């Protein structure tokens, strides 16, 4: 034909969603063949208009998303492709808030969505502790400090190398330049070490927020402009108690097989079980309680000020999720 083929028509159905806080990301993953990066940042792509405004070869493109896909380990519970895809998007929804609209430029743009399709990549299922204590390669090779954020970005960029995978073979050097500090500037943001300086530095920035043209944030210099793109991805990352029951369920399920498995790992080593990897002493509702009233809802609730009131239905449904866990704790 040059039609599409019933699977591929599901999935282009299941992708109107992709807009939408919910999106159905492990129906996409079934669809696709195990592609949700791959489609999500195509269909991304094309809706931002980013193959035009960057000049990016639509073959190059879907090479690099491959690549990069192939380079998530799907032996990995939740540090995967999936992982990846539902950043991507969740990143893509909240570039959308009416608070920010015509805040961004495309270069900014394009930093926040490959940032968010990058951040994981390569992902062990192990803890930056777990390679520090194991004296793993990774922990060498980067002397300790932020392990796996510096080899998720390392692996993200060498892919660009690989046979029609430079995607921004168009962009001029300054283009390249300003592309690349941002997109290291927002995945070092990821590890869970900067949180509470990104909170703090977030919370500063709603308490004097100016808000210019009657209605939109105004952000004048790139340490603002950078704290908020830090923030937003760093939202995206820790989006999983704020989405749906069912969608959140499934994130819990594969954190905590994730998780029960670095703790097996530890306990065969006679090494001390790290915080909630112990399934034989488990309590995942309080520990989803404790993550959301100390990480997750200070962060959102701090967001929710900052783009008021876009956040207030996120914010709801992680409150919902947080009722619901509380009251199943045996
Ligand atoms: C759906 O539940 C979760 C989704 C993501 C996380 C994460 N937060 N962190 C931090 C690390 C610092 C030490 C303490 C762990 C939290 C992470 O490193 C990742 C990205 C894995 C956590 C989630 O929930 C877990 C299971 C129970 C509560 C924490
Ligand atoms: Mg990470
Ligand atoms: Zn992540």
């Amino acid at each position: 034909f040059g039609v599409k083929t019933e699977q591929e028509d599901v999935l282009a159905k299941e992708l109107e969603d992709v807009n939408k806080w919910g999106l159905h990301v492990f129906r996409i993953a079934e669809l696709s063949g195990n592609r949700p990066l791959t489609v999500i940042m195509h269909t991304i792509f094309q809706e931002r208009d980013l193959l035009k405004t960057f000049k990016i070869p639509v073959d190059t493109l879907i090479t690099y998303l491959m690549t990069l896909e192939d380079h998530y380990h799907a032996d990995v519970a939740y540090h995967n492709n999936i992982h990846a895809a539902d950043v991507v998007q969740s990143t893509h929804v909240l570039l959308s808030t009416p608070a920010l609209e015509a805040v961004f430029t495309d270069l900014e743009i394009l930093a926040a969505i490959f940032a968010s399709a990058i951040h994981d990549v390569d992902h062990p299922g192990v803890s930056n502790q777990f390679l520090i204590n194991t004296n793993s390669e990774l922990a060498l090779m980067y002397n300790d400090s932020s392990v796996l954020e510096n080899h998720h970005l390392a692996v993200g960029f060498k892919l660009l190398q690989e046979e029609n995978c430079d995607i921004f073979q168009n962009l001029t050097k300054k283009q390249r330049q300003s592309l690349r500090k941002m997109v290291i500037d927002i995945v070092l943001a990821t590890d869970m070490s900067k949180h509470m300086n990104l909170l703090a530095d977030l919370k500063t920035m709603v308490e004097t927020k100016k808000v210019t043209s009657s209605g939109v944030l105004l952000l004048d210099n790139y340490s603002d402009r950078i704290q908020v793109l830090q923030n937003m991805v760093h939202c995206a990352d820790l989006s999983n108690p704020t989405k749906p029951l069912q969608l959140y369920r499934q994130w819990t399920d594969r954190i905590m097989e994730e998780f029960f498995r670095q703790g097996d790992r530890e306990r065969e080593r006679g090494m001390e079980i790290s915080p909630m990897c112990d399934k034989h002493n488990a309590s995942v509702e309080k520990s989803q309680v404790g993550f959301i009233d100390y990480i997750v809802h200070p962060l959102w609730e701090t967001w929710a000020d900052l783009v008021h009131p876009d956040a207030q239905d996120i914010l709801d449904t992680l409150e919902d999720n947080r009722e619901w866990y509380q009251s199943t704790i045996p």
